[PDB]
């Protein structure tokens, strides 16, 4: 069901593996981190440990801040496969 | 019962197919998603663990906000088919 | 009982699978979707579940309500090919 | 039916296929146009988004504002093709 | 259905082309500066950022406010093809 | 649709790149440009390190001051070479 | 009594096997499960056994909730396979 590399089934199998990938990413990401954050305890806001460790939790939290704009833009990609899909199905279909 | 490529029970087969496919995938991520949110809990609104976690159910809420515009272009899709199959038969037919 | 490749026959052959056909999709179709339907339970209004699972089932609805249209047009293709048939014969038996 | 390249069948069969294109063409930009409003939202009046958007859908509103014209002037193309044919008919048959 | 080049079939799908191509433009622009918006914040207003920032959201802002216009000369162009078109037809139809 | 370089889908299509690439730019060089104000501190006005670091700034900011410039003229670049077209197509169309 | 590989004495005798393996498997299990329910006893709410016993009876009661859609999709293959004969039958037949 397509001309040459578009068929529509492929692409809903493709749309279910994405998104069980994605689930299992984030059900594993948030298991992990609550392990994380029962492990890490906070010393106190002065001594060696707090400046020992501080700035690697800074660290942690930046990089997972930075985590939601890659899934946006992961799943603005798929409408620009489909879109180019339609424009290659209409050029030489007529 | 067409002339080159374009036949009304291999369209028709098409069409039970990617429903049904579409049915699995609703199925199945439904199913996972229910589960998922099981699994994951509410640390605390600004403890350690809420600063590791939200982000990643933000990125989970994103993407799957932008299934739907996909199913709906690959609904799209299936009318330019089935036009181009018309408009071929119409142009050598006669 | 035709001039090339129009049959009478034939054609009310093909009617035949194209029907039959048909019939076995709608059915097959509607047995899943009772079961998917019993399947997805609704969790909440506005808790982590809803967030993951409205989605999908929004796109099950568009898609499932495109269907109508595709079948019109399947409709209408059979209509195009017996009147070619007809101007065909119409053509070169006089 | 004709005298060189003017044929009446034939110019009834242009005219079908010309119809059957522009219903095709309309029926898929509207309910592109659908799916293209809905993704849309509109973020706020002031706010960097709708700086960001907003010439955007201007530009839209614009062109789609220009296609009425076309069409008007792409009908007005037959009648000067059919008088041309009559004319034609008329110069060289007496 | 034309004299040499100009084809009212191939006019009609080449406005369906690029009516569809410019749609898709639209909301992929549109759905990426939904994600630019929400990424960029403003830190204040006199420090380091802010001058290090602004200029950039300037010019942002003036190349999407050149869009529009851009989009009102390439409607304008297919006025311009298709009078040529039928200058052309009348030319030397008689 | 088009004579002989001039191609509207073409331009529609170089439209697209062009926007999403002044976005993506826009985006990347704020994200960075936070980073950088978040990493350079103030020392102190009239100490070493204060001499030592303050002309940098500077220039940070006058280039980024000269950014705005440079995308207005970029973006009048475009009505420039559509206006060519629409010229080059006036001249042989008749 | 068939074309290829569709008899129907041999699809009568399938539908015996697998109805009286169901009921053999259904029979079979419900009488483990009683041995089961009686075997394990509940010690009390909040000492050790409950927080060591408690999710293993959890998931005994998921999975077994898993069974009947499990069991609803292996009725609706026998369905698909009965069709597929049909149309099989009917292409060849004629």
């Amino acid at each position: 069901f397509g001309t040459n590399g578009f068929d529509i089934p492929t692409i809903a199998i493709a749309l279910l593996i994405v998104g069980v990938i994605i689930g299992l990413s984030g059900l594993i990401l948030s298991i992990f981190a609550t392990a994380t954050a029962s492990a890490i305890s906070n010393p106190s806001p002065g001594t060696l440990a707090y400046n020992l460790t501080h700035p690697l939790i800074n660290g942690m939290v930046s990089f997972f801040s930075f985590f939601p704009t890659l899934y946006v833009l992961l799943g603005v990609t798929g409408i620009v496969l489909i879109a180019a899909g339609i424009i290659s199905i209409i050029m030489e279909k007529f």
